[PDB]
């Protein structure tokens, strides 16, 4: 089943097992996606208590199959074509003048849910840096995710740079290098990009440390 799985609203489960400079945390997320409009609506909870890192640094790690690929570009949608068996998503993320995240995730269908299970390791972060010092604004800018085919691994690669606003009005850059490979035996796409927009908010009833996330993503560049 390719794409067909993304007609209407699909419930989402996300789990992240994290370790940054030796500080462990676990994040669980739930919500919904509608790929026909490229919309995600999600709520994440840190079940281990307050996070050792700011929530915005985890957004990109925490289901690009929910991009809306317009009709003339549906032959380039690797993410959905790999479903339901799914794909492995791996990243190295370099925070400029600070530490790096290494991530590995399995994205696939379990029943009617799309499930993103993630392991994250963070190393060489500076206390007195923007991440461990929590100097990042609680918001998110809009970016372009540049995608190309990786024919040798039957998948794709991607690279983009996230701009995180800092308290003092400067910007903290996070360079993302990404690789996706299918879990089974897909649509391999011509060079294109995803245009991303994101809002980060709070559930006023929620006592636990958490993040509500609203995302709109569309493909373009063809
Ligand atoms: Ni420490």
């Amino acid at each position: 089943k390719g794409e067909e799985l993304f007609t209407g609203v699909v419930p989402i489960l996300i789990e992240l097992d994290g370790d940054v400079n030796g500080h462990k945390f676990f994040v669980r997320g739930e919500g919904e996606g509608d790929a026909t409009i490229g919309k995600l609506s999600l709520k994440f909870i840190a079940t281990t208590g307050k996070l050792p890192v700011p929530w915005p640094t985890l957004v990109t790690t925490l289901v690009q199959a929910f991009s809306r690929y317009p009709d003339h570009m549906k032959r380039h949608d690797f993410f959905k074509s790999a479903m339901p068996e799914g794909y492995v998503q791996e990243r190295t993320i370099y925070f400029k003048d600070d530490g790096t995240y290494k991530t590995r995730a399995e994205v696939k269908f379990h029943g009617d849910h799309l499930v993103n299970r993630i392991e994250l390791k963070g190393i060489d972060f500076k206390e007195d840096g923007n991440i461990l010092g929590h100097k990042l604004e609680y918001n998110f800018n809009s970016h372009k995710v540049y995608i190309t085919a990786d024919k040798q691994n039957n998948g794709i690669k991607a690279n983009f740079t996230i701009r995180h606003n800092v308290e003092d009005g400067s910007v903290q850059l996070a360079d993302h290098y990404q690789q996706n490979t299918p879990i089974g035996d897909v649509d391999l796409p011509d060079d294109h990009y995803l245009s991303t927009q994101t809002i980060l908010s709070k559930d006023l009833n929620e006592k636990r440390d958490h993040m509500v996330l609203l995302e709109y993503v569309t493909a373009a560049g063809i």
